[PDB]
């Protein structure tokens, strides 16, 4: 489309895919990053209200896709006031600036706003976050929707895609456990997950934006999710199957974990609202994960002691 | 050549170029990294003696080019025992393992081992480091040459090349000062520097390795440097000239700085020993820097307030 789009968090796992989607569909796509921004992207600290103000009013975007967030529970628990400032305050300020320029803001939220006791969750179901991250994401939605009426909230589950490091994604972190066949690996078989490709969420954003460019009623809360239900165990096995690797060493743990009280068992998102717009894309997990992980597939060759016990 | 080469610090500024040089010249090049290793390279902590031992004896390299180091004076001063462990202890252990496999080790050193009072410095001139970094690099040479007789030390000056971030290189960090023409910039015109392209140091490593594969006398201390003498000011102006940008805003400071007592004024390296082997390559600074920085050249376009005073 002949429109301008600004993508916050363009250096991140989802942001990279959102920027690619828009750009490849001939939008004037401008991406934002921070530590990893330059040279590919704009270096804008979302915590600096003036920088945010200046790039938005200079670029004059039609759409703003807000991906930038603190999603790491290690940083959200250790630095709770820095997490709130980025996941809540920065989003709210972005909504104020989106409103001033007349830009359609898409706030990216999480399935972690729900307690995962009563799936599937419809957009207008009561959120009950069991962790501070979900609470910051929930308070982020409230901040966005308070300061910008026409904004949209897109709730999505566990993401995977082309990663810079295996730790960039909760699905991709377990690749090494699957590759070290000599050592038994304990894998969660309790929490129900819906692995979603960032490529597919990026399509949903572009489509939603493109719908809004013709229909002013495209606003509010939306849910997007992959339709393949999987536990971390089933995922680990699916990864093994994709690469034709053994999964005999992988042990399922059906029991609720120690931190299980702070994690939603099944926060399944009902996607009927978006499906009502004809919006959506679903890359089969076995295809998507193979695309994502093949560079990290260790070719032993000369590496005789690489799979050694005291190495990871 | 039909030989195997292991490059430590392959993720770093110099390491990336050394690995490319060897690989492009049909060597069996295997690169090592740490935080940025995967998927392109091997993840080996040089501080873990077992990991170092295992990769060296598995790969059985003919040559080892040791680039990995703590070169940041901010980390060398704040964490002096972690800097010594990597710049000294890890190098020495690498020399012990190079010796055990019968691999030609090239230790990359610095012009900062000299006090820069009596240039040009010949390889057998007395080193006198004015800072802890230079002292760790000097003690690194001693560690290497003590534990491996046949090893080579390659002393090089200020490096530049294709950077991931402008901060990756002391030459490239000043690009933003050169680009912000609206603000006057104070540039050092005291310390004499010899900006050297990593591409050119990488050629010198390959050539030295290839010479050693036929001549067992290729060992000891060597010096490599670009032949263009420049102060940070002259460099900043040369960068401006390369891109056809004004340099009127750039102010030279001929006076010795506050930290000037800890920096060698002119640690010019005499390269006659390598020139005696027919070794060397010299990319003209104006060509080399243009290749290195063009991705970081800001195209204003819609970015009206990007060059604003309260932004950098
Ligand atoms: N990852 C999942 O599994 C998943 C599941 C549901 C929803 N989400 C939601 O998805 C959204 C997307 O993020 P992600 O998963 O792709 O996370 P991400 O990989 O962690 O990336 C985070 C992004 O935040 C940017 N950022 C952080 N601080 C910034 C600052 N001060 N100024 C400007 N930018 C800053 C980063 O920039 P630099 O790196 O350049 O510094 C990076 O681009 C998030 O809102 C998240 O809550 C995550
Ligand atoms: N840069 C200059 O201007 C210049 C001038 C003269 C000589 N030097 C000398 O040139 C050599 C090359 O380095 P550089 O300038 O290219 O520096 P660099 O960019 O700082 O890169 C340092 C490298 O060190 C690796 N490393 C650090 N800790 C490690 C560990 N614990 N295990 C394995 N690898 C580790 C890094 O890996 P990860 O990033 O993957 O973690 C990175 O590859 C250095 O020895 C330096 O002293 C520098
Ligand atoms: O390595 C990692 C650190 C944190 C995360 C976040 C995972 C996640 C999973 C969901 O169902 C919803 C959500 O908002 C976030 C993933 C990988
Ligand atoms: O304590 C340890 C025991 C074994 C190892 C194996 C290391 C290793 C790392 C590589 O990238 C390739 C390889 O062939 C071997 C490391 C540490
Ligand atoms: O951003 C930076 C932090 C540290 C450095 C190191 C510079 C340097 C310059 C020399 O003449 C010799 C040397 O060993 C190192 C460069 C850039
Ligand atoms: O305090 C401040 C005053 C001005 C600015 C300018 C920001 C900016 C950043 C971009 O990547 C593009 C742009 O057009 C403008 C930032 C902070």
């Amino acid at each position: 489309m002949n429109r301008r789009v600004l993508v916050t968090g363009a250096t991140g796992l989802l942001g990279r895919a959102v920027h690619k989607e828009f750009q490849q569909n001939n939008w004037h796509a401008v991406g934002c990053g921070f530590r990893r921004a330059r040279p590919k992207f704009e270096q804008v600290n979302l915590l600096d209200s003036n920088a945010v103000h200046h790039i938005i009013h200079d670029f004059q975007p039609h759409v703003i896709v807000h991906c930038a967030a603190e999603r790491r529970p290690d940083v959200v628990e250790n630095q709770p006031d820095a997490a709130s400032q980025l996941n809540v305050d920065a989003s709210g300020n972005l909504a104020k600036e989106a409103a001033a320029v007349g830009a359609f803001l898409i706030y990216i939220s999480s399935d972690y706003v729900f307690d995962g006791t009563n799936p599937p969750y419809r957009e207008e179901d009561i959120p009950a976050p069991l962790n501070l991250y979900g609470k910051t994401k929930l308070d982020g939605e409230k901040a966005v929707l308070e300061n910008n009426l026409g904004a949209a909230v897109l709730r999505i589950p566990i993401l995977y895609g082309e990663v810079e490091k295996l730790e960039e994604s909760a699905v991709t972190v377990m690749f090494d456990k699957v590759q070290f066949s000599n050592k038994s690996a304990n894998m969660d078989h309790w929490q129900q997950r819906f692995p979603t490709h960032v490529k597919d969420v990026a399509t949903v954003c572009r489509q939603l934006a493109e719908k809004r460019m013709l229909d002013p009623s495209i606003k509010g809360t939306f849910h997007w999710s992959g339709n393949e239900q999987m536990t971390k165990y089933e995922m680990a096995c699916a990864i093994a199957d994709a690469f034709n690797l053994p999964s005999s060493h992988l042990r399922p743990i059906t029991d609720s974990p120690v931190l299980g009280a702070q994690r939603p068992r099944n926060a399944q998102l009902d996607c009927s609202k978006l499906e009502t717009l004809g919006i959506g894309q679903r890359t089969p997990f076995r295809i998507g994960i193979k695309e994502s992980l093949w560079p990290f597939l260790i070719d032993k060759r000369w590496r005789q002691t690489v799979f050694h016990a005291e190495n990871l």
